[PDB]
């Protein structure tokens, strides 16, 4: 934990090389101390117990391959501090400058990646379904998002609520992955899903019907799995924002877009002041028509276009 700030080197998931903040006494360590309260990222060690131990390394160059999961779940977290607090004015997640875990080697094989109320842990993936899920700026910033999330308005896991949930976690992390700008675009975990298979992602919010997600209310699902399908009906959530920023025609109802600052403003303002921890789709369209309403006026392009946009995915 004390020492003095470092700067290591070493190279992501995808291969490329990047500075990450390092914390040296006796080894460098995975603590970025220029963040906050900073940000520690930590080794599970292919095991599930959590968080594993803070990460170690003799010389500050992370440059094996064991190392990039490590790599980028640490950078990525910088990066998404950032944008929180240089677009939104939020200092971490809780706003007042939390300290940001992340666990990396999560299990063996282990197919996903989540927030589990207290930090992020990050599987390897299997090397066929996926890579490991930190390498994914979108995927890291959806699951810093859910923590933000839970300081904020505190949208409960499931149906509805938790489809909100899940969106306000695309959005973000998507907003994420244009502010860093690498390849930037609307689709979630294209960098870590099915190597090998091209151009195909988990998630579009562009097109979410390409993966089996509805893109209307009127497909929405009302089962029982995935929460009351909670990574299923985001699709609608997602496709309105999609539409409030790049604008389109959809079931015949035309969006002018706004662009992705003013999506970000709005969605932001939504879910930190309007928005509950029972929110429905019907109270978030009003939500979001509020906070544009406040940043832009009553009679704003923006306020209309927020209104085509739920009318687009059919939600009054
Ligand atoms: N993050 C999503 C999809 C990940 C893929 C499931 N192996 C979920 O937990 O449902
Ligand atoms: C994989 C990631 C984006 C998330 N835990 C699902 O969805
Ligand atoms: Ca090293
Ligand atoms: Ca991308
Ligand atoms: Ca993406
Ligand atoms: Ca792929
Ligand atoms: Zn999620």
């Amino acid at each position: 934990i004390t020492g003095t700030s470092t700067v290591g080197v070493g190279r992501g998931v995808l291969g490329d090389q990047k500075n990450i903040n390092t914390t040296y006494s006796t080894y460098y360590y995975l603590q970025d101390n220029t963040r906050g309260d900073g940000i520690f990222t930590y080794d599970a060690k292919y095991r599930t117990t959590l968080p594993g131990s803070l990460w170690a390394d003799a010389d500050n160059q992370f440059f094996a391959s064991y190392d990039a999961p490590a790599v980028d779940a640490h950078y990525y977290a910088g990066v998404t501090y950032d944008y929180y607090k240089n677009v939104h004015n939020r200092l971490s997640y809780d706003g007042n400058n939390a300290a940001i875990r992340s666990s990396v080697h999560y299990s063996q094989g282990y197919n996903n990646a989540f927030w589990n109320g207290s930090e992020m842990v990050y599987g390897d993936g299997d090397g066929q379904t996926f890579i490991p899920l930190s390498g994914g700026i979108d995927v890291v910033a959806h699951e810093l998002t859910h923590a933000v999330t839970d300081y904020t308005a505190g949208l409960i896991y499931q149906n509805e609520s938790g489809a909100i949930n899940e969106a306000i976690s695309d959005i973000f992390g998507t907003l994420v992955e244009f502010y860093a700008n690498k390849n930037p675009d609307w689709e979630i975990g294209e960098d870590v899903y099915t190597p090998g298979i091209s151009g195909d992602s988990l998630r579009s919010m562009s097109d979410p019907a390409k993966y089996g997600d509805p893109d209307h209310y009127s497909k929405r699902y009302t089962g029982t799995q995935d929460n009351g399908g909670v990574h299923i009906n985001s699709g609608i959530i997602n496709k309105a924002a999609y539409l409030i920023s790049q604008g389109g025609t959809h079931y015949g109802v035309s969006v002018v877009g706004i662009g992705r600052d003013k999506l970000g403003k709005i969605f932001y303002r939504a879910l930190t002041q309007y928005l509950t921890p029972t929110s429905n789709f019907s109270q978030l369209r009003a939500a979001a028509v509020q906070s544009a309403t406040d940043l832009y006026g009553s009679t704003s392009q923006e306020v209309a276009s927020v209104k085509q946009a739920f009318d687009a995915v059919g939600v009054k």
